[PDB]
């Protein structure tokens, strides 16, 4: 790493140690939106690294931002998701499709972090098959009118521009939606494994009205618009899912080396410093396929086939370091105040969203045969 | 890739596919010493990949040397052993520690390719254990005299030097033995699982004189002179493991493409579709596992855990992508014409050379804890 990529990582670094590790156990077991954490970040730019300076991003290289995702996450994965969708598809697509109007007053409160975006595109009925989802947009005078239920969003009800996707006469597009706005309503956040303060619930569209300027690029080519990002996204998920590994085995190979039992430290008996290798092993592996594909975004090639491959990869490489991770403390590692035993929860449903393994795989085998 | 590079690895690619792959399935038949591909290779200045141009070596960069091998092991394993080990320890130690005369000596003719050498240190009892070797080395009237056996030593009886590590009073050391010494004797070539044509076999040492010119570095140094260019080699055995992996990945992709069953090639089952795209994962993170530790290597720093991590990798990567290749091509994969059985049974065997897969865990947790 240059020096000036170290210098910003110098300073995610102090924020993710000073602001979110100390606050994620209380955020985790309390369910709460990490407003603190995210204005921590805000004030750093950080919520907008994938948006150029003048835009009101700090711009990054996608090397330096992978390296960030994954130091946010390895403090708390539920703030790092909010960051890497805020300034996920809402500010990628804003940047490479919005109008001079749209990214000005639009993209730069994302990208300063003075809003929070949202991304809304799974439904009750369609989620790895995006492509035939069903929320309605028919043109009336003046702008659209939508209909529809997107379900699984993150931020919903606390982000105050929502990326909405529907369908119109000419095919899915891509709408921008504000909070207040009359007829949009939101559910109640889901209850779920992990992720806890990370908030995701439905957000309902009943007659909802926007302008004729709220519509985002081509009619019809919206479906195109989020595939371009997705690549990106999924860099950015791998990213996450190797902090997510990173945060947990750091505990673990501590532990190891303070613990005894029969008389000498854990990491004394071979079972377990295998474990320890096995984790750093697979952890460095997974940051490998990521920044390879960081760099390929960087020279302009397409990266898909990369993409998909270190997002699949490094999700497993989560879940599998997590569970030995939690091994490696014994009883404690199940306790709550050890923190493994949150990173494991957390980590499966990197296998899932922002397009599940298998997706991942279909992607993958689609590339190597294209 | 730089355009110097490319040029490089084009030129490997010739050998490996007009030289390499087609003579692989009789050499592997009838275990016979790959011969006229060595001279292929030497020709081009293969053989010595790993050293200056200065002492006959065509100095090539850790990630030219790295990709050369995949690329010589992916058409043939046998051959990229003998190439590892001939331009390995044999020549690493010398370059390293050997004196003028030689290097000037000893060096040169290997690096130009006009001698195989072979590394001999495991014996009958010390294996992963090499300090409880028991080749002796006693200082004589103006030499030394050598008396041990040593077992497992590729290229034994076709190398016409042999880095010999007994033991003297001061310590276990190495010693230069060029073939035709007195009381230097072969035995016949192991019957192994795989990598037939790389014959290994005993190398007898019965009151075998050496001279004191003969003796490389500082008497009871020399464990510590080969452990020094094992870095190197496990970084080399793992490009080798992917080499295989490459190897059967490709015979099996178009296998799938070509193949059908059930009314559809079988590219288009979902759960051979999802097998490809799984061997090209590990492939791809073994790869660049091996890269990280060739840049790290070239940078001039300690790469010992970044070694081992990718030895281990892509070891197991090795075998993990030769069970599925063999499993896509159904009962043809077990058939020694369509030569994926081939590849499986040579992965294997990374797993245990160069330092079995126990004991890179060993490394590796040492070096976490270092
Ligand atoms: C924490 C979290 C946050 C999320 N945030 C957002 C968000 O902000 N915005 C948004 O729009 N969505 C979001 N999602 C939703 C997510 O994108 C969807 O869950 C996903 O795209 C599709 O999953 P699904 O629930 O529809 O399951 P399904 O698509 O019904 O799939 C169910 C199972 O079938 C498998 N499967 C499906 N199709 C195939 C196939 N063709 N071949 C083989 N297997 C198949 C799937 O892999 C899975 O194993 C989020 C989800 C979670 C859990
Ligand atoms: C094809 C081939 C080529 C080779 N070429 C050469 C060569 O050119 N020169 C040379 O000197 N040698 C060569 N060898 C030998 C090889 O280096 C040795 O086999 C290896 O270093 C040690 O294995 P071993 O056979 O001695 O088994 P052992 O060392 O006896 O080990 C047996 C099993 O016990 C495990 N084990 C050992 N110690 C521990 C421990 N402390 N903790 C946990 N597990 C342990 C090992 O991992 C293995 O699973 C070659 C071997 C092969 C198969």
């Amino acid at each position: 790493l240059t020096q000036e990529q170290r210098l910003v990582l110098d300073a995610v670094r102090r924020v993710a140690r000073e602001v979110l590790y100390p606050l994620a156990p209380e955020y985790d077991r309390k369910a709460e939106y990490p407003w603190p954490q995210l204005k921590a970040l805000a004030e750093l730019g950080l919520l907008g690294m994938t948006t150029p300076e003048e835009w009101g991003g700090v711009g990054l290289d996608s090397v330096t931002w992978a390296l960030a995702l994954e130091e946010l996450a390895a403090a708390d994965p539920s703030v790092a998701v909010i960051v890497s969708v805020t300034s996920g598809l809402p500010q990628y697509m804003l940047l490479r499709f919005g109008s001079e109007a749209q990214k000005r007053r639009y993209l730069v409160p994302l990208a300063r972090g003075e809003w929070i975006g949202a991304f809304c595109l799974t439904e009750p009925q369609a989620g790895s098959d995006a492509k035939s989802l069903r929320a309605e947009a028919r043109r009336v005078k003046g702008g659209f009118v939508l209909n529809g239920v997107k379900s699984w969003i993150t931020s919903a009800g606390h982000a105050h521009l929502y990326v909405v996707m529907a369908r119109t006469e000419k095919g899915i597009s891509a709408f921008l939606v504000e909070k207040g706005t009359p007829g949009l309503s939101f559910g109640r956040p889901e209850e779920k494994m992990g992720l806890h303060a990370a908030h995701t619930a439905e957000v309902r569209l009943e007659e909802v009205f926007v302008p004729e300027e709220n519509l985002l690029g081509e009619e019809g080519r919206g479906l195109a618009y989020a595939l371009a990002g997705l690549d990106s996204g999924r860099v950015g998920v791998a990213a996450q899912a190797v902090g997510i590994a990173r945060g947990a085995f750091e505990i673990a190979k501590a532990y190891a080396e303070e613990r005894e039992q029969f008389g000498k430290k854990l990491k004394e008996h071979q079972a377990i410093a295998f474990k320890i290798a096995d984790m750093h092993v697979k952890i460095a592996a997974a940051r490998a396929l990521v920044l390879e594909a960081a760099r390929k975004k960087d020279r302009g090639e397409r990266f898909t086939l990369e993409a998909s491959a270190a997002k699949l990869f490094a999700s497993a490489a989560a879940v599998e370091v997590t569970r030995e991770a939690v091994q490696v403390l014994g009883g404690y590692g199940y306790h709550r105040d050890y923190r493994v035993e949150r990173y494991y929860r957390d980590a499966k449903v990197t296998e899932i969203y922002e397009g599940t393994s298998e997706i991942q795989r279909l992607v993958i085998a689609r590339e190597l045969y294209r």
